[PDB]
């Protein structure tokens, strides 16, 4: 049910506060380069949502929902930039790729990905023979 | 510079191409499923920079460009078909899924995820391993 975007705005929040123990509407709308009018209309979505809700001296506070979906997109990012870091994407490219993926790929997708960085680390010698995949190829 | 919309006719166009040919335009509306009159649109601006030629009583026919292209479309869209199959996604997930993310990676992750299917098809046991892993983290 909930946009992309208002999953992204979670995530954002949750590391706000990860960085300097508070979210405020300023921040997203200086890091986002947007007029903070469309942040606060943002807000109000998940707000009405139930993923987080506003105070004024304590800014943007998550609900447990709101956190627990913030978390998991923080675990997906890191997921997904280790699965294209271990098959070789280069540094120029990797950044995007992981925000392309992680728009438009169902969760089912995200999570055998999982299980595939997973393989890949349970017997290290399996990287070890990707690699050699790819020198032979080049 | 093309864009996914056009992305999406040259890939269409070529497999026909590659089954008939010519491709017809009422095969790519029916295929795309949009109204004949934007295959038109399209066409019209496809031939214009040299995509492709309409050919009276038979359809187009994509130019060195278009067919270049095209191949290497058909062949992004394939090889993440396969990729998805092999590290387990749902069977019903997996057009969708495609036709989503196939805009969104580069051709550097396309050609590494090549090296990984690569990687399972010279010791098919690997895909053994991997799936008890999955089975193992459920
Ligand atoms: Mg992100
Ligand atoms: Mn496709
Ligand atoms: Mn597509």
């Amino acid at each position: 049910m909930p946009t992309p975007s208002m999953e992204d705005y979670l995530e954002r929040i949750y590391l706000l506060i990860e960085e300097k123990g508070y979210a405020r509407v300023s921040d997203i709308a200086e890091a986002l380069e947007v007029h903070p009018s469309s942040v606060t209309k943002m807000v109000q979505k998940l707000d009405k949502s139930d993923y987080l809700v506003y105070e004024r001296y304590r800014g943007l506070i998550l609900t447990a929902k709101g956190k627990k979906i913030g978390k998991r997109l923080v675990y997906r990012h890191d997921l997904l930039e280790d699965f294209l870091k271990m098959i070789g994407v280069d540094s120029d490219h990797i950044y995007e790729d992981v925000e392309g993926i992680e728009h438009h790929l169902s969760w089912d997708a995200i999570d055998r990905i999982g299980d595939l960085v997973q393989y890949f680390q349970e017997d290290p010698s399996r990287l070890n023979d990707l690699r050699e995949v790819q020198k032979k190829n080049e």
